């Protein structure tokens, strides 16, 4: 009954994550002033270069360049020695207004509470009880071994690292009904952008003592984990001089790890009428709900829209056989105690709020009681 | 037992889908001149630009300006009354040659065989009993409906279409010990962009009948059925002005239409090194071996990789309960059958061979008898 599963995370200055992050600081900065902004913001980062491209109708005043430059600056790309620089890089605009067809279309004149969904599109909600926090394990612990490393940049422990960074964990598992308990991690992978000064052993040993072993708990290593540190054997070049980063690629390292399931649709850069988020939020929201209310040990749920219409196609829930309810009972349970139109979660998930830029780096989910992590109280 | 599950499709003027057409042209570009050449080609696309980011190593000499246009041109924007063209746009170039960090630790002096994965990740392949192609069929009769607009649009029929485009099915199922069989379809959505002429009830009317019901069968079709045609009531404005594209946005489109299970990687615009493609395409290969040599009715296949390591990390199944051997007998059988580093993979299946810009639309799977749709017969 054992088997082996993998999962990754990237670090707040890999270039995707740059571009996750620009984008809803971008976001976070229109909400600030107009909390009904229509706010889609692509970003694309390569070397010297970021980009903004999308479409923005709001009453806000945004100095994107300030709001761009703060946000590498957070990141730690702050001088040319580290390929990128956010006082000198190049800070590119193509931002157009909302297309006035699809504004008409979703929701002008509307009622809040009746707008339709800014697009069509499925989206899906997981939940596990092999946490605490309802998440995967290998993805938890992927996601803690990148926000450690940038602990270790910005307290000056380890000052060759630099902000780009990818992890990878392979845990293997054993099966209970349809539930998963993590036996011990398997595989880890590194790889962290560097000075050109550091030695390749100095670094593999300070990511085994200083990182690994402060992450990862004892018990789940043992003397035949396979430890993959810094195996390309260099890399000074990283960032988006390394790799052009875009918005919306790392959809995967945002949500389960590969456990669960995806829609598709990239988060970051996009307001509350975008349910590709709203609605992937809220699903996280039903299927954490069903757990911590203990009708499933874990459990899928899919929502679906078509643009310009309220309420979803369709709903359904996969529950890996952890509930003694059928699926059918579960969906019953879920159409009695949800209402996932977005103009209702909007106001559930208080989704106006300026909170984005804290989403785009280290997952959506699992994290900092975020209103879809506060479970709902079933009644059934 | 029934339930429903939802899938969407998008058109080949979808502005992210014209991404990842051009990050494919520019591929097929080089690899017709060096089957060796490092690509990495990200496209974005808005208004009036096609932009190209990314690191290309290669013999080639290739130009941008022609291969661009020319793939703008196939898809149907050639006139500023269609929101594009191809004649008239601007394409801007940011391609430097891939990081030789990268290089030194992936490929150089190394045996093709032996060459290093082009990075870590994850990856997934699946496939199902449910139609003889062995996709679900939500997904190819997502495709389907999206094929037959481009097809009205070229041949005349339907003059008043335009490229962009955007379709969803719901299929109602049963279950079958872990396989799924569909019933009925219950919903389908289709948007497509469309000229300043036609009335709404023309093209609701049109697409009932000469799109819906020159692609579904009749038999899943009834008076329950519901459509969303045109639901935004309005899309004149459409391609990269109503929506900025970008490269390795639509991933779920390009693989199981949310069925299966995804690692979070692009296709478009990467050789055969960037295991994101190859080991998905080498997953779906196993995965329709083990359903066409009647081992399992469905089944996944996770794989995972390290920077510069060449075989796999980890391999896993999860056949559903679909098949009389456990996970660990059909692991055995893949290891047995199958060799996953990408120097072998690049062999098998052929992956020098320019015919990437064919898989940018309408699935990267379940079509042409591409060398990963041919299953490989079994031994065991
Ligand atoms: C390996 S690169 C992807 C392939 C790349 N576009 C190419 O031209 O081959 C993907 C990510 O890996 C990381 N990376 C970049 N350079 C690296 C290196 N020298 N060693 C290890 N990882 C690296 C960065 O996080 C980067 O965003
Ligand atoms: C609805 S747009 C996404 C949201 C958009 N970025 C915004 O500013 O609200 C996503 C896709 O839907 C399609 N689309 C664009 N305009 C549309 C319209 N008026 N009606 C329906 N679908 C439309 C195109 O395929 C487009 O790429
Ligand atoms: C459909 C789907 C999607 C994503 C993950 C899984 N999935 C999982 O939830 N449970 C696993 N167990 C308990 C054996 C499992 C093992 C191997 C693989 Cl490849 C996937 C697995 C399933
Ligand atoms: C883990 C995973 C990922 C992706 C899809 C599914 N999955 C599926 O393979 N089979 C379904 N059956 C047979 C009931 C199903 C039904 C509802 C939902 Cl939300 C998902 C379903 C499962």
């Amino acid at each position: 009954g054992t088997f082996l599963f993998t999962s990754e995370s990237v670090g707040e200055g890999h270039p995707d994550k740059i571009c996750d992050q620009i984008s809803d600081a971008v976001l976070d900065a229109h909400l600030q002033q107009d909390p009904d902004a229509k706010v889609a913001c692509e970003t694309v980062a390569k070397t010297g270069m970021i980009l903004l491209a999308g479409e923005i109708t709001s009453r806000a005043a945004v100095d994107y360049q300030k709001v761009v430059r703060e946000a590498v600056k957070h990141i730690g790309y702050d001088d040319s020695s580290k390929g990128f620089d956010y006082k000198t890089c190049n800070v590119l605009v193509a931002l157009e207004q909302q297309s006035p067809d699809i504004a008409q279309g979703v929701h002008l004149d509307r009622n809040e509470e009746d707008i339709g969904a800014g697009d069509q599109g499925l989206m899906f909600g997981y939940a596990t009880d092999e946490t605490e926090e309802c998440m995967p394990l290998t993805i938890v612990l992927a996601h803690k071994l990148n926000a450690k490393l940038a602990e270790l940049r910005r307290n000056g422990t380890l000052p060759w690292l630099r902000p780009d960074s990818k992890t990878q964990v392979t845990v293997q598992y054993m099966q209970d009904r349809g539930a998963v308990l993590p036996i011990r991690v398997h595989t880890i992978v590194i790889s962290v952008q560097h000075d050109e000064e550091v030695c390749l052993d100095e670094m593999r040993d300070a990511l085994k003592e200083k990182v690994i072993k402060a992450v990862v708990p004892a018990k789940y290593l043992d003397e035949d984990t396979i430890y993959h540190l810094q195996p390309s054997g260099r890399f000074v070049i990283g960032g988006p001089q390394g790799d052009a980063g875009l918005t919306g690629r790392k959809i995967i390292v945002d949500t389960y790890g590969g456990w669960g399931a995806h829609g598709g649709g990239a988060f970051s850069g996009k307001d509350y009428t975008k349910v590709d988020r709203s609605a992937a939020y809220a699903a996280r929201w039903v299927a954490k709900s069903l757990v911590k209310g203990g009708l499933c040990r874990r459990v899928l749920v899919q929502v679906s829209y078509a643009i310009g219409v309220s309420h979803p196609l369709s709903i359904s829930i996969f529950h890996y056989g952890t509930s003694q309810k059928s699926e059918r009972e579960l969906l019953e349970i879920v159409k009695k105690n949800f209402d996932l139109r977005p103009g209702v979660i909007v106001r559930d998930l208080d989704l106006k709020k300026p909170i984005y830029q804290r989403t785009a780096a280290y997952g959506h989910f699992g994290r900092d009681s975020f209103p879809w992590e506060v479970p709902k109280k079933l009644k059934y």
